């Protein structure tokens, strides 16, 4: 029951940008990628609280040079019924 | 046949975080969670009326900070026919 | 070949109150639930005219409180060929 | 290779009260019942040019007056090669 | 390896209305009929590039009459690597 | 681990120009072609790093001549664990 991080963007250039550039800056997993239209994707992440703090700080960053960011997020430790919610594989 | 509260988003970061504070702060259970195009994602939760209020009061203002909310709502006690067009799982 | 009750909204949230508030103010019958993109659900309703006047009545009113009525109409008598385009099912 | 009449609404209770005024307008059969996103809709029906022009009238004011049309058309006799493109059924 | 000639319409009715104008207007064959979202729906022709460009100017033209036309363009002499990415059939 | 080029564009005949002239203009093989709603389409390219930078300048002055350029970008060496969110196929 990791820290899971998220960056939302409105384009996919924005989504893969803050992507690589959540994983790059600390030891954080790829978690969800998903698409809900509107042009919204959200990428997550997760990992311990600093990784995961530290990531989203990176990937909001990068993704808000290249395109457009939407919100971003740090959940310390997601409650055992949100599991049922997120994705199940990147 | 037990309450229902609901809470929806533009943006699936603000989703995520309601659904999170919303079962964190009462004894509600994880009903629903729709796309509907347009960015708009429905989170949907049952539970007593007392927890539902607690937990869409809570969910609410937890999406408002990270993202955008566009309706909040609670049924305390759906008619028998609308269970037809509600999820079957979240 | 009875009437037709139609609330359209924007928003799942505004659908599914007016759904609710459809069924339990007339007696009507729940026969369609459609989603077309752009946040746009409608909901539709079958029974004597009386009953769905009050239903499109009732459900615009309680929709409109909670979330965003797009449009709504009875048709008291549905030609015979428009069957072909309506759901099968809510 | 009979006429095409066409009317586009933003939002399906437009396109249900077009398709309902068309066939009972005239002597026309609904051939096309199409959503492509962003809320809109196309209903389509064929017949004698006369009877497809009256139906788009028809159709198009009736839908004018409930929700939202974007646009009306008829094509008196599609091109053999257009037919690949329209749909196989309403 | 013949030219590709294109026509994107915001919303259907201005998509077959270009579709019915470039296959009247020349001799070109209907190739590609997209739709990518906010109602955004892209025909594609191709033929020798006289006839390809005799066909995006009546298409754009009659498509603008009708509805919206967002872009219009003519490729003589696609590159052999972007066949990968264009439509296997209309 | 080559380079990584992206082209968003809104609209279709956007991205089909940016990838002619992206795999016309450097040694760069057709990735990515990718929807992800509200029109948004991502061409995306890969090759060695000046390739890849050369293709993904072409390739947004191209798409902008004739449509609309959302964002472009180049990931010199995209991060291993971002392959798994990058497109199978083009």
């Amino acid at each position: 029951n990791n820290a899971l991080g998220l960056v939302e963007t409105k384009g996919l250039v924005g989504a893969i940008e803050a992507a690589d550039a959540m994983v790059a800056s600390a030891n954080v997993q790829l978690v969800g990628y998903e698409k809900i239209g509107s042009g919204l994707v959200t990428v997550m992440v997760r990992g311990d609280v600093g990784a995961v703090k530290a990531a989203v700080d990176a990937g909001s960053a990068a993704a808000s040079v290249v395109g457009e960011v939407k919100s971003c997020h740090v959940i310390p430790r997601p409650h055992s019924d949100v599991e049922a919610i997120l994705p199940k594989s990147a």
